[PDB]
């Protein structure tokens, strides 16, 4: 079932063991994460993405993304059941296929 946006208000950015809680939002154009505590926003354009990985992490499952400029983004705390919709979104809108690891 196709969706143009996906929202996750209960996930974290993982940075060196730190779990930064925030809001993740996927649109056709890309990805925005906003750190709840610090308010720090990170934008990722669909075009920038070269790699998407889905794997078990410390809490549930997580995405690990790579962009053309070498930046790494890790968003953790997904229930495993989210794979289908995430995989679907990436393949449909981002023209990239999540690697299951």
């Amino acid at each position: 079932p196709m969706a143009e946006t996906l929202e996750f208000n209960d996930v974290y950015q993982e940075v060196k063991g730190s779990m930064n809680d925030g809001r993740l939002r996927l649109s056709r154009q890309g990805i925005i994460f906003k750190n709840s505590k610090t308010g720090k926003v990170d934008n990722i354009q669909a075009g920038e993405l070269t790699e998407g990985i889905w794997r078990r992490v410390a809490l549930g499952h997580g995405l690990k993304l790579l962009t053309k400029n070498g930046h790494v983004y890790k968003y953790d705390g997904f229930r495993e059941s989210e794979f289908e919709k995430l995989s679907d979104f990436f393949k449909t809108h981002y023209r990239l296929e999540l690697m299951e690891k």
